[PDB]
């Protein structure tokens, strides 16, 4: 069985750069499973399809492997200056055009991304986990802020669409967070608010695995363990 992921910096190996760290590298030693870590620092639902990097994963994955997807951190911003990354305001089938690197662009909202590449997946047999994005850090003003972005509430809608399973990466992260406290959460983000040094990456990479058992999510069959801190939800 292989596990693929798919996401951003934040699940990425090397991270950001400069010493941090992706999610992604930190899950392998929990699953009985091959892991492939397909994520890409700078990435959004809309730039990760445009780069193909979906329809890549379609073309090897097949039955009875496991998709996880999670974006978020790349995804808003204004058309009016596009980065290529903002995906179409909206949650349903609502097409923005914009020119972009040369061609005048269909971009999409983000669910429905998510939705496409589910169903590609889905098709073949795979099954596909919708994961929400991870937090920035929570605790750089001092005190402990949860303010979920929208893209954490288009995941949750975009599995109910597409049928697939949903883990609340977010949740389970700003949970964590909270009891973790200021100082050591705030020593899991070196230079800047959002990319996690190695000790952030395994926080978050068990924060994951905490939801996948507290939830009872189909990868659960290949996890090697359960023992992580934290609580259900
Ligand atoms: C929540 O946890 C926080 C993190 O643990 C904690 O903040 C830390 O508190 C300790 C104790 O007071 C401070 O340690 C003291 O630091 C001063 C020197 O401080 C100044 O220099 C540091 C280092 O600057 C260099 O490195 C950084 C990081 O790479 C660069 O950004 C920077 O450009 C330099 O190269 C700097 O981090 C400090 O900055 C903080 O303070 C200034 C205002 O004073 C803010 O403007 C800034 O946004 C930031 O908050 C500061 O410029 C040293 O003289 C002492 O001996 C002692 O070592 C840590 O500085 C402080 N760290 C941070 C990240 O804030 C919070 O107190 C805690 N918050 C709550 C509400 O409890
Ligand atoms: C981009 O394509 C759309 C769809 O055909 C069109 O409405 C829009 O005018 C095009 N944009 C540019 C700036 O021409």
């Amino acid at each position: 069985t292989t596990v693929y992921l798919a996401g951003d910096s934040t699940m990425a190996k090397n991270g950001g750069g400069s010493g941090t760290n992706g999610w992604g590298e930190y899950l392998a030693s929990y699953l009985s499973a091959t892991v492939v870590n397909d994520a890409v620092a700078g990435r959004s639902a809309r730039s990760y399809t445009r780069e193909g990097r979906f329809e890549n994963i379609a073309d090897v994955v097949t039955a009875g492997d496991y998709v996880i997807v999670e974006f978020g951190h790349n995804d808003g911003g204004s058309l009016s200056t596009d980065n290529g990354r903002t995906d179409c305001s909206g949650t349903g089938a609502e097409v923005c055009y914009s020119v972009y690197d040369g061609v005048n662009e269909t971009i999409l909202t983000f669910p429905a991304y998510l939705e496409n590449a589910a169903k590609l997946f889905t098709a073949k047999g795979a099954k596909v986990i919708l994961s929400s994005q991870t937090p920035n850090n929570p605790w750089e003003t001092g005190t402990f802020v949860n303010s979920p972005t929208r893209f954490v509430e288009y995941a949750e809608l975009a599995a109910e669409v597409a049928g697939v399973e949903y883990v609340d990466h977010w949740s389970y992260v700003d949970s964590i967070y909270e009891t973790l406290g200021n100082a050591t959460v705030n020593s899991y983000f070196p230079i800047d608010h959002t990319h996690t040094s190695p000790a952030g990456a395994e926080v978050v990479a068990e924060a994951f695995l905490k939801a996948v058992v507290c939830t009872g999510t189909s990868l659960k069959s290949v996890l090697t363990t359960t023992s992580f801190e934290g609580t259900c939800l």
